[PDB]
């Protein structure tokens, strides 16, 4: 069955602000070949696709509304399902925000195999890198892991969550990332 998504990998792949997690996914498909997917990706995919439910999600946002979540994992799930027999993996590039959203995520598609945490670390020299005020900053980074702890303490009891230090260069983040990865199966 396409029960076949209960048994490829999947990566939650979550980081604040200035995380480079973006940069992180990409790595990892280049040398895993893994599928680097986003939801901001797969919408404007999708309203570019011309399809009525991309001509829907443009109405969605013509309105300022939200998207539904179903939707979202109607996307996720279509690309999932188009290349788990030819992907090794999946990178949720930014996913979930939120507990619901993961549980949702493992009721439509599957669970998650680990869930990456990428943090540049708070204050330290991560403010400064995000100009180029400095309240704002501080006030974003906050509701930012205000937001995200209780992500990472749900799938922390799991024993998936793997977290990555990324205060320094891109080359000794993706040393611990595959080192994570190179722990599966």
């Amino acid at each position: 069955m396409e029960e076949k998504l209960k048994k490829t990998k999947i990566i939650f792949v979550v980081g604040g602000p200035g995380s480079g997690k973006g940069t992180q996914c990409e790595k990892i498909v280049q040398k895993y070949g893994y599928t680097h997917l986003s939801t901001g990706d797969l919408l404007r995919s999708e309203v570019s696709s011309g399809s009525a439910r991309g001509k829907k999600l443009s109405e969605i946002m013509e309105k300022g509304q939200l998207v539904p979540l179903e939707t979202v994992l109607d996307m996720l799930r279509d690309a999932m399902v188009a290349k788990v027999n030819t992907s090794k993996g999946f990178l949720i590039d930014g996913y979930p925000r939120e507990v619901q959203q993961g549980e949702e995520f493992e009721r439509r598609i599957g669970q998650p195999t680990l869930l990456l945490y990428v943090d540049a670390g708070p204050e330290t020299m991560t403010q400064w890198l995000l100009k180029r005020n400095e309240e704002t900053i501080k006030k974003r980074l906050e509701t930012y892991y205000k937001a995200t702890e209780p992500v990472i303490a749900f799938y922390e009891k799991r024993g998936i969550v793997r977290k990555v230090n990324a205060e320094g260069s891109v080359d000794s983040v993706f040393s611990q990332v595959c080192t994570h990865l190179d722990a599966l199966k």
